[PDB]
């Protein structure tokens, strides 16, 4: 059980691009990779583990810094060789701490020195990583900047000038590969938690159509075909969230990336008139209720969440349907914020209205529905509402299973209740 399945090549125009070497089926795993570098993300930090990145209701911190804290003494202990460093540095920052893509980046520079190689850049190493050097705006370049004195800064303590590093590694050129060539680690609720460097992964190029789909079992993290892909064709996935219009997708890649995406999709404008159905005036004032809300998620802060969607929800029912995305942000929301609170009555009643939309929206397997579903099948059967719960958790499967794989322990949660769903219909 080992052989290879895709590789690198040059692209008529966009660079470095996969291509599948064999005919691929739906749901086959193509590559696996641990990070060369991963943090718990500014808003996940004390709340998560650092290495694991799982959330274990206590959690024991930091040695000498008081900062980190962790899973176990074990998680503790492989953390080392990472956390050795950084330790000193975060301990007297104290409370300031560094912006994620610079904590990262302190990490990942150690880790170029690691000898042994790592699997992580086995097609593609760090420094084939493309910055995007020319024609990268001012304000952005202004931006990086600052970054740099800001590391520079952060560190002292282990990294007093360039000569501690590597040559031909350069610091400003560094944040313009992390800026766009980092990936947002996704817990199982489909959180995000974290942020990795994945240098084989990055050979993937971009469509909003993708098909292939990445999820993350903790830090580890596995790339499937999520449909039939034919010799010699281009893997791509999507780098962005499912829900965005092509002019809020088109400005973000721009923004990031330096690009036109010249899918199918993003010139006929698919889903668009769909996703802002009810009156502009209407939507406009929770589109920006949005970006407060979506702050005090990653902070872990329910309460104030379940305030603002309540009364949001509350006020817009008259007027706003649910399949407008901003509306259904909230919605997720509302129900994640239910979740986590143990509000399962009202938790299902989120949950399933936000149901429909999301098969409009997320194609063929996407594992952001598949646990969604599962997250509503889940609360069906602890409702006690047998044959729809059924229903939804097989659909789960269909979906999960091309997407997350056997690989994946959360199939297995999965399966359980299909077999537990089926001794309530005793
Ligand atoms: N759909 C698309 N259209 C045009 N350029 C794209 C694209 N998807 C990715 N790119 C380019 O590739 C970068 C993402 S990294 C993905 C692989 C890339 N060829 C590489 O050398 O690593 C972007 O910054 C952008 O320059
Ligand atoms: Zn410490
Ligand atoms: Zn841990
Ligand atoms: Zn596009």
């Amino acid at each position: 059980m080992e052989p290879l399945k895709v590789e690198k090549f040059a692209t008529a125009n966009r660079g470095n691009g996969l291509r599948a070497v064999t005919p691929l089926r739906p749901g086959e795993l193509l590559f696996r990779s641990d990070p060369l570098a991963y943090t718990v993300c500014k808003g996940s930090r004390g709340v998560v583990c650092d290495r694991c990145l799982l959330g274990k209701e206590k959690l024991m911190r930091c040695s000498q810094c008081r900062v980190a804290k962790y899973c176990s003494a074990k998680c503790q202990k492989k953390a080392w060789p990472d956390h050795k460093r950084e330790c000193k540095c975060l301990k007297s920052c104290k409370p300031r701490y560094p912006p994620d893509s610079v904590r990262l980046l302190g990490r990942v520079v150690f880790k170029l020195m690691d000898g042994a190689p790592s699997e992580s850049e086995k097609l593609y190493s760090f420094y084939d990583l493309e910055s995007n050097i020319n024609k990268l705006t001012e304000d952005r370049k202004e931006g990086l900047r600052q970054l740099v004195m800001t590391f520079q800064h952060f560190m002292r303590e282990e990294i007093q000038d360039a000569s501690q590093l590597p040559p031909a590694f350069d610091l400003f050129e560094a944040f313009a590969k992390v800026i766009c060539n980092s990936f947002t680690i996704c817990n199982a609720e489909m959180q995000e938690v974290g942020v990795g460097l994945y240098p084989s992964i990055s050979l993937l190029n971009h469509s909003c159509d993708p098909n292939c789909s990445i999820v993350f079992n903790g830090p580890h993290l596995l790339l499937r075909a999520v449909r039939d892909i034919e010799v010699g064709e281009e893997l791509t996935i999507c780098y962005l969230d499912m829900l965005m219009t092509s002019e809020e997708r088109r400005k973000q890649l721009r923004d990031q990336y330096c690009f036109e995406c010249d899918c199918f999709r993003c010139q006929t404008q698919d889903k668009d008139a769909d996703m802002l159905t009810g009156d502009e005036q209407v939507w406009k004032e929770v589109q920006e209720s949005l970006k407060k809300i979506e702050e005090l998620k990653a902070h872990w802060k329910w309460e104030q969440v379940l305030a603002m969607c309540q009364a949001i929800i509350s006020s817009n029912s008259e007027r706003l349907p649910d399949i407008n995305i901003y509306q259904l942000k909230v919605l997720d929301c509302a129900m994640d914020a239910c979740i986590n609170l143990g509000l399962l009555e009202e938790a299902l009643f989120y949950g399933t209205r936000t149901m429909e939309p999301y098969r409009i929206f997320f194609p063929g397997s996407h594992p952001v529905r598949g646990v969604q579903v599962m997250k509503v099948g889940k609360l069906q059967l602890h409702q006690g509402m047998f044959p729809q719960a059924m229903k939804n958790l097989r659909l789960a499967f269909d979906i999960m299973r091309v997407t997350h794989g056997r690989e994946h322990s959360l199939i297995e949660d999965l399966i359980l209740l299909l077999e537990e769903c089926d001794a309530n219909i005793r």
